[PDB]
This record gives structure tokens, C-alpha cells and sequence, in this order.
């Protein structure tokens, strides 16, 4: 009865800061939220297995071992759920050289069971504005367009989450100077 | 080999109209297809199993037996197809408070096999403005963006459902004076 | 670890001629690609099964004999794989009057395994003049809308392979007078 809800976005989308702000308003009406990061928890079972000593380590893993600590993570996290609500933040693809990498394979979904993807958005001009102010940031050249088309490909890998899943897919804005309607929006599917 | 088509359309576009007019100039050449609603299908089979009584609480039942019975309704019709051809009407998506929820999991596509997957639209300017103009209706803040954003899910989780089944995915536009012409191509691919 | 891609495109993209061109450039760094077009795999097989003598045999074949030789010619490319870097020529929707038929449905992916899934594109203008000034082609003329919806579908099915396989799903566009960076771009792809 407790929801497994995976929250996605674009870097510089705020799909973080929005599950924060709505998960400490939940917890003042008794919903306590568990947030966990994928990746971290891959880092967690990787550790766990003596396979890695630093977090930097992971990206230098072998494909078969990747799939197996995907699974394991997945599986974890799918048991946190008997203990309280859970929110996955991870993202829908990732943009690497060579393509969209999908941040849920298969495989890892059937362990997840997750009741909703979340896919965080905002218009391209404004994830490239917040970009470029971003001083920890390292400059690319990824332009409005490339921006658009990772939003396109994220939407329809999530798509794709749910139909393997059952799980249902929201699309929230989190516009500039608007979070708090983004937060309020994010509360209700939560809840 | 009897054919199993699913017509899918957000509320507003018409597939069930263009449906029943396509099926009636079809049985004109001795092509006698059977029309069900799969959420029909699924309350039916939910009384068979009598798992169910008043059927309004079907949305808040227990999501393992949800699972059972939308497999018993994919079945169900799969027979059906050795009697005559087969439309299905059902929603790629339903847009839902918590996103769009698949109208056909893998699960339900693993038992119902389909041939063609057909998605009916029209642009968002004309589905706003058929809502606007139905009296059955409650008034809601729906837009033109978000009316097309589900549409892009619809055709993204209808491609996902043609990736599983290796059905074809026919899109038919159904636009305002311009029914005749849905018509004719929806009889085109279920002949 | 010899890598298996499958590059896609919807007709006049001109994706076998980038692809050779990049074969051609990674040959001079030693890294010699095979590539085979999906179509005729299943032919040779089709062929080697005494199903057909000829190529245009090969549609009318049941639906099950299709899904046979599909997981074979699967299977037998997998296996080129051992022997050295493989490219997939295929399509990842083939536009039929039935709607999008996927050229690479589940049951081929799990035979396949691909590592990375290329879809490429350009503006529906430009692929619309490169088909008018094609003298081997007919009319029938496509409108830019519906090469873009071919373009929308084929993106959506090459994300729903890279989530079904945990291939990276990469999009180049090969632009009229701008060649040269479509090559650059696959050849940094496929290396
Ligand atoms: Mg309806
Ligand atoms: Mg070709
Ligand atoms: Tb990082
Ligand atoms: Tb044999």
C-alpha cells in the first residue's frame, strides 16, 4: 500500500529540489517520505559486494556486473517500500556520446514495481539559461534543441516504464519564479 | 486469419464514431467485425469471477486482482477473434490525476495479441473546443498543450504496444468536416 | 566485446551511406564493421529453411513463419558478432498503409542484444525534395507531416528498443551539404 514513486528530469530541470520541498510539507501531515537516489544505491550495493571502494569507480564496471548491481539496487529499493512511502530520483535517459542511455532498463523495472514516473520539464531556453548560471557546471554548448530532443526521448522511455509496469506517467512543469505551483502539483500526485 | 484492431482516441476525437460507421459499410461486403469495450470486457469478467458488484468502485479495488482480471479480459477477447474480426475500444493512456495510465500493459498485449493498434486524433485546437461544445461534460482547465501532450504519450505508448506485439501502429486523423474521410481510411485497414 | 548497432532512417535519410563511409574511415584505424541489412538476413535464412527460392516470396509467409525466421536471422547476426563489429541495416518503423510496422519487434531484440540503436534523420523539406528528385521512386507523395510523423515514431520506437535491450539510443542528422558531420558524428559513434 505504500507508493514506489521514480522522479526524473533533465540536469537543471530542479526535479530534486520540488520532491524535497513537497516531501517536508507530506511529512507535516504524517506522510514521511524515504528519498533515494539510483545511483547512490548502486553505489551502496557495489560497496556492500567489496566491488568498489569510491563512488568513481562505478562508471569503470563491466556490463554484466552493471546489470546484476542494477538489479540488486532495484531490488533493494523495492523492499524499502514495506517500510515507508519511497521516491527514486534518477533519470529517465541519460545523455551520453553514444545516445540516450535508458536509466531503467527492463530489468531493473521488474524489480522496482513502481506505481508512478515522474518527469519533471521546463521549456529548453529556460534549462539552458539555468545552465549557464550554474557556476559547478562545466560549459558544452548543448543547444535549446538538444535540450528538446532529450526531453522528447525522456517522455517516451518513461511512456514505455509504465506500459512495462502498470505505473502511471505525470508530466510536471517547474517553471522559473512558478515552484511553488510545480511543488503544490508534485503534493497531490505524492499523497 | 480474423483480424484484432484496437481503436484508440483522447475523449473528444470520435474513433468509436468513425468505428461504427467503417464497421456498417464493411458488413456491406460480408466483413462482420464485433465491437467491445475493453473497460466493458474487464467489468464483465470482474461479474463473472464476482469479484465485483457495483461497478463504480472498480478503480479503488486491490491492484493484484486489477492485474488478474484485465489478463481474463485480454483472453476473453482473444477468443473472440475465432468468431469474426475484432475491434477493441479502449485508451492508449487515460490522463489521470497521478498521469497517464497505459490503457493496455504488457501484460494485457501478452493475451490479446492485436494486429493493428490505430491511434484517431485531430489538433488540440479542435479537441478543446468538441469539449466546449458537449453539455454531458464538466468543465475542466484542460489546454490545447496539455491535450496535445497526451497525445504525444498516446502515440508513444501505441508505438511501445506495436514494439511488443509486432502490431502495426496506423495514426488516422479525424478532423472537423472532414469525418467521410476518417471513414474511409479506418475501413481501408480493417478490411 | 565487438559491438553490434543497428543504424535506422526512414527512407532518402541516407543512413547505409554514412554507414559505409564511417566503415570505411574506422577500417584505417583497423576496425573493420560488417554490415548486413536485416531483410536480407531473413532471406538467407528463409531460403536455408526451404520456406522460399525467392526474395519476392518472402511477404506472403503466415505470421508465424514471419516470427520464426525474425528469431532466427536474430540469432545468426548475434553470432557475427564473435568475428568482429557488426552494423544492423534496417528500419526501426517501416511505413505501411496497416500504420508503422517495427522492424525490430521484442522477440528479435531479446535474439539481437544491440549495444547502440542510431536513428538517422533530417527536416521533413529536405527528405520530402531528396524522394521528388529520386528517379527509381514513384509518386505517392509523402507530405512533410507525415515524414515527421514517421520520424516521431521511429524515435519512439528506438527508445522503446534501447529500454527492452539497455542500448544507448543515438540520434545524428545528415543534412543536405553537411555530409562530412553526419560521417564524423557515426564514425565517433561506432569506434
Ligand atoms: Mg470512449
Ligand atoms: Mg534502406
Ligand atoms: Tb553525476
Ligand atoms: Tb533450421
Amino acid at each position: 500500500k505504500n507508493k514506489l514513486v521514480v522522479v526524473t528530469g533533465v540536469p537543471g530541470v530542479g526535479g530534486t529540489t520540488i520532491t524535497q520541498k513537497a516531501m517536508e510539507k507530506l511529512s507535516e501531515e504524517g506522510i514521511n517520505y524515504k528519498m533515494v537516489n539510483f545511483g547512490t544505491v548502486m553505489f551502496e550495493v557495489a560497496q556492500e559486494e567489496n566491488l568498489v571502494e569510491d563512488r568513481d569507480q562505478m562508471r569503470k564496471l563491466d556490463p554484466d556486473t552493471q546489470k546484476r548491481i542494477q538489479k540488486l539496487a532495484g531490488r533493494k529499493i523495492a523492499e524499502m517500500v514495506k517500510e515507508s512511502p519511497v521516491v527514486v530520483d534518477t533519470h529517465s535517459t541519460i545523455k551520453t556520446p553514444k545516445g540516450y542511455l535508458p536509466g531503467l532498463p527492463v530489468w531493473v523495472l521488474n524489480e522496482l514495481n513502481p506505481d508512478i514516473i515522474i518527469v519533471v520539464e521546463t521549456s529548453g531556453d529556460e534549462i539552458l539559461i539555468r545552465r549557464l548560471n550554474d557556476e559547478t557546471r562545466n560549459r558544452d554548448l548543448e543547444t535549446t534543441a538538444g535540450i528538446e530532443e532529450h526531453q522528447i526521448m525522456n517522455r517516451a522511455a518513461a511512456m514505455t516504464y509504465g506500459v512495462l509496469t502498470g505505473a502511471t506517467v505525470k508530466i510536471i512543469q517547474n517553471k522559473n519564479n512558478l515552484l511553488d505551483y510545480a511543488v503544490e502539483e508534485l503534493i497531490s500526485v505524492l499523497r
